[PDB]
């Protein structure tokens, strides 16, 4: 997992991605087709998205895009066999908003359509550390057809408090306050971080200013308080 | 439709209602048994709830609760067969979120579990109007055991666009800035207007104040607009 067949070449004031360079990186889609959340593939069998996003099985998971405007894109329109909510996720404070989707058929893995790792739960992913938030959420608080990205540093809980106060959690990570900033249409989406060549997911997109402001921080679920559930859940079905 | 067998004698600065006195109320709970919205019964099949409430086949509708603390209230916690979320539901913006859900079985009515009525498209519910809303969400931005109520004006779009803005769309309907507000918890919840004897769902709970502001205007989805899909729904299942 992790590595890219297609290497990214480095969302409010985020910028265009190189066509096919986040392959885990998914589009959630009403009936309409209407994008409303993003999600990152763990593997040909599975999605993870934020439990907020509000997911059922009469959505679609659409992997391979870049533009969402375009019909020339080899694309997968992916059913939904059911949709695992973690039971720990309290709605009221947007803690725990993980949820993990099971597709009725297996994702076909390609250049652009392949897995992000997943972390170990004693992982560190240090204050500081540059990592890359992905989708097609808003770029002014305004929906881009084409795939944005854009690098970000996390920050500590402790930090994040300063802006957030008791609405930030453990099983909350705190990115962004740089000038760049994660909005409506972004949650679900992947929050990676790059080391010994390979890009992790360590946070979900979740929730943030209301209005995208760049000079404050964003909140990611931490996959790292997660990623033990995601385990027990494909391990069971 | 809409007449509780227990009068009820008339959120944040709300009152505990009388038990069983707001019949179609039910409750959206986890797994877990957390309750994370509200939700009313529109027969003994169905139950019409908030698209952003997010829920899933593996919730649980809960029917007859007053004290949510108590183990000796006889209630009803029912399966859900399958959510039918408004495709036109736009998550970015909140608007049009109203989710059927179809219940495995079918509740039971009674003395303390009814239907409320729903309007016609064409009906006019008018500013200044007094009606009432229920739920079990916070009562300080705080959760409630017992089932609070407020009642609580309706506003115009144009008078509510001076709060919100361009973030009222035709399918919303503002009530409150009253000295009461609906908070976290009450999602999905109604929103009720009594006439010719009834009760009428003439709103959803969906969104307001991020710190549940008594002075500003309360957000819900505007039955109205959504009736005609509600029968359609029905009709079709």
């Amino acid at each position: 997992c992790g590595v890219p067949a297609i290497q990214p070449v480095l969302i409010v004031n985020g910028e265009e991605a190189v066509p096919g360079s986040w392959p885990w990186q998914v589009s959630l889609q009403d009936k309409t087709g209407f994008h409303f959340c993003g999600g990152s593939l763990i593997n040909e069998n599975w999605v993870v998205t934020a439990a907020h996003c509000g997911v059922t099985t009469s959505d679609v998971v659409v992997a391979g895009e870049f533009d969402q405007g375009s019909s020339s894109e080899k694309i997968q329109k992916l059913k939904i066999a059911k949709v695992f909510k973690n039971s720990k996720y309290n709605s009221l404070t947007i803690n725990n908003d993980i949820t993990l989707l099971k597709l009725s058929t297996a994702a076909s893995f390609s250049q652009t359509v392949s897995a992000v790792c997943l972390p170990s739960a004693s992982d560190d992913f240090a204050a500081g550390t540059t990592c890359v938030t992905t989708g097609w959420g808003l770029t002014r608080y305004n929906t881009p057809d084409r795939l944005q990205q854009a690098s970000l540093p996390l920050l500590s809980n402790t930090n994040c408090k300063k802006y957030w106060g008791t609405k930030i959690k453990d099983a909350m990570i705190c990115a962004g306050a740089s000038g760049v900033s994660s909005c409506m249409g972004d949650s679900g989406g992947p929050l990676v971080c790059k080391k010994n060549g390979a890009w992790t997911l360590v946070g979900i997109v979740s929730w943030g200013s209301s209005t995208c402001s760049t000079s404050t921080p964003g909140v990611y679920a931490r996959v790292t308080a997660l990623v033990n559930w995601v385990q027990q859940t494909l391990a069971a079905n």
